[PDB]
């Protein structure tokens, strides 16, 4: 009998100061890896994205929360790993633009085509390309889209919308920013409108604010997008109690969970990094956010409910889960927010892996859209940017640095980064790959045409 | 009949602006990965280290020299990849020190034990631990140590020396900095004296300057370390002609190649990055160093000759090859020097792979000791540090940033980084591992006790 193993434990095996104490392996891995290889078709796919979660963000998060010799039971447990490229294209020239934003990267793994920074679901010629979610739905599979960001944000929107600018959230921004996509100009509609038309079985996230807008044209002109949603049969839910109450989500009663106006709350708080903060200020210990809430579902809860609902479909399902705030907090130069959000994503990955290990036909993939700014530097570092000293689980201090922008927001970077997977077809993430190979790998694993 | 494949081509398959044109894969990878898995013993090991070559350095060098959609025929062709941690230990507390130097990291993979920054071949208690080279030689395998840095430098020294400070290059620095290791105090000697005692079959690099010092005690007291070398039967060689003339290197006539006084010359020139250099200055095109020479062997040449000489030993061989200046040029904030050194290492990795593919029992490993400073940022970036715009092979501009030090030297960083391998036992680099796991993997692969 054949089953696929998840690395149970890759923590340092003992005393890190002694010979062999810092090893993470206990014996040869060949047989274990041979057992992980399967070209059987995947019935399901769970894609987990940590926005801005390059290797440096994973390392910093692990150091702080599990200690240097620790191990994330979710993020570090996928057995097949590689590194992939995520460069975008300059719209005018069609040449590579080395540092992507969240919109062009999302489109690349969701459509299989490179695009310009800011586009959602269209190529450099502004032509629409079908997404993996739309194709899944067309083959009759259940579909889910979960995120801690506004649902109009680049990452979850890329699966359901095709607009020339990521800024075209609702009817008003669209009329002014994406005229050709404007409903009243004959277009498909703003991000939110196209989201409602896409009709995924399960959509959960923040972004309730934009649903307050009213349609400028169409069958539901004059009424709010929230009204249109209920009118078209959506089960609206807005707190954890209600979310747990849901027992079925399907094309007849698709679920829409709006848990916050903008982005859902961050798990941990901490002060922002400051100039010479590692020398001028005391070390920081992060504190849980008192307003994250008992009534606000966490990403792992959302992941669990999404899995429960989507698995009732005998055909199979595609679910994308996004740990959205790693990137946002990285932009904010806030180590605690950033680390808390990676820890949060780890819990959702654990849920996904438990299901997959038991179900056996599920491909789980964990990766990021692009790299980000934070760097782990020596404690006595005198850097030109923003730094902060943190008290880690090891009882030592780790210094983090943000030094790629004099502006207010720290920027993305173009380093290739880790992709890891488990399950049927995971072999296709090993070695060097491109972000658009992700679209083809998932399309082939599910056997879509 | 079973053979293990190297990735032949992972360059973008077509037009990067079109659907599927940016894909690096042409079909399912399962069978190919299954064919790469073997637990057969390794007769030989080739360990290639890019100093400071984290994923960011690899991406920057690929973008510049092969284009974003290109592919390093050496660096990117290894089929089994993972990420590994390299934290060092605080000497006093024994707790993790998140950002390692080159001395503690080389000690970790060459001994299997974590140590403090600055130590070579000793643990935090200053106890000596045998290296993979010393163990290989004890089992009767041929051994080689090749680098473009001074042979007294941390990376190549770690295989043959055990001193409490990496600064103890020769007799004089040792007397004052490593009193306990000083020969005239009864110690084993300075780095260069221990290198002469270790007697690897092939040692090639820079660092002839220190051999001008004279021993303070011992059998060869009063004469230069160069003189001692000839007295002990070493074949001294100092240019490429001489290097090519060598037809055998063994324990009777070990080879010592001193090609420069300090570090061997860098491949490419270019100006240093500067404050607001991507906005204030024109884009840079790197230029081949006129003084890199016809009489100075290149890293690939050194690698070839080392492989020819060490392969005559029927028992097998261990060879470590270091592209040293990637890290050094990264510190200097000089993109061209840094990229040129990465390109240079790629050529050496290609020679090692050709041999391995044909020999069939060689484990080739390519990785770095720690990550470094350089980041690939957006072209319009206003950063607080040093930046520079480069004209890449794609005909687009890529901006590189160094923003983690207000000092003169750019600093190392602690992000986990790529490790890739090919051949028998390569499965042990996949997933998350620690740098000390690498010592154990090599020892097992060669079957050492
Ligand atoms: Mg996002
Ligand atoms: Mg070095
Ligand atoms: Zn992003
Ligand atoms: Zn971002
Ligand atoms: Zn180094
Ligand atoms: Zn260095």
């Amino acid at each position: 009998t054949p089953e696929m193993p998840v690395l149970e434990n890759r923590a340092a095996q003992g005393d890190i100061t002694a010979p062999g104490g810092a090893r993470r392996l206990t014996g040869d891995q060949t047989a274990a890896l041979r057992d992980s290889l399967s070209d059987k078709p995947a019935k399901n796919i769970i894609l987990l994205i940590g926005d801005g979660m390059g290797d440096s963000e994973i390392t910093a998060a692990r150091n702080y929360a599990e200690g240097a010799g620790g191990f994330f039971k979710g993020i570090d447990a996928l057995p097949l790993t590689g590194q992939y490229t995520h460069y975008a294209l300059n719209k005018k020239t069609g040449k590579p633009d080395y540092v992507t934003d969240s919109a062009a990267s999302a489109t690349a793994w969701s459509t299989g085509v490179k695009t310009y920074n800011g586009a959602l679901g269209v190529d450099i010629h502004e032509k629409d390309h079908p997404t993996i979610l739309e194709m899944a739905k067309a083959a009759g599979l259940a579909t889910g889209n979960v995120s801690t960001a506004e649902l109009q944000d680049a990452t979850p929107a890329a699966l359901v919308a095709h607009v020339t600018s990521r800024k075209c959230y609702g009817p008003s921004a669209t009329s002014e920013k994406c005229p050709g996509n404007a409903l009243e100009k004959g277009g498909k509609g703003s991000i939110t409108e196209q989201l409602l038309n896409a009709r995924a079985d399960v959509t959960l996230g923040g972004g309730a604010k934009t649903f307050a807008e009213t349609a400028t044209a169409g069958e539901w002109q004059g009424k709010t997008l929230r009204e249109q949603a209920q009118a078209r049969g959506y089960q609206l839910v807005s707190d954890a109690a209600s979310l747990n109450s849901v027992t079925e989500a399907n094309q007849q009663k698709p679920l829409l969970g709006l848990f916050a106006d903008g982005n859902m709350p961050v798990r941990w708080l901490g002060p922002k990094a400051t100039y010479h903060g590692n020398i001028d200020k005391p070390a920081v210990t992060c504190t849980p956010n008192p307003q994250r809430n008992d009534s606000v579902p966490t990403l792992a809860q959302m992941t669990d409910k999404a899995i429960e609902l989507l698995s009732k479909n005998e055909k199979g399902f595609f679910l994308q889960v996004e740990g959205a705030s790693i990137d946002k907090q990285d932009h904010a130069a806030n180590p605690c927010g950033q680390i808390g959000e990676t820890v949060d994503l780890d819990e959702a990955v654990q849920r996904a892996l438990e299901f997959a290990k038991k179900e056996g036909n599920t491909l789980v993939i964990v990766t990021a859209d692009h790299a980000h700014a934070s760097q782990i530097v020596a404690p006595d570092t005198k850097a030109p940017g923003l730094t902060q000293a943190l008290n880690t689980k090891d009882g030592a201090v780790m210094v983090m640095s943000y030094g790629n922008s004099e502006e207010d927001s720290q920027e993305h970077t173009g380093s290739q980064l880790r992709i890891a997977a488990y399950g049927p077809h995971a072999a296709n993430v090993v070695g060097l790959t491109d972000q658009t190979d992700l679209f083809y790998t998932m399309k082939a694993a599910l056997g879509l045409k």
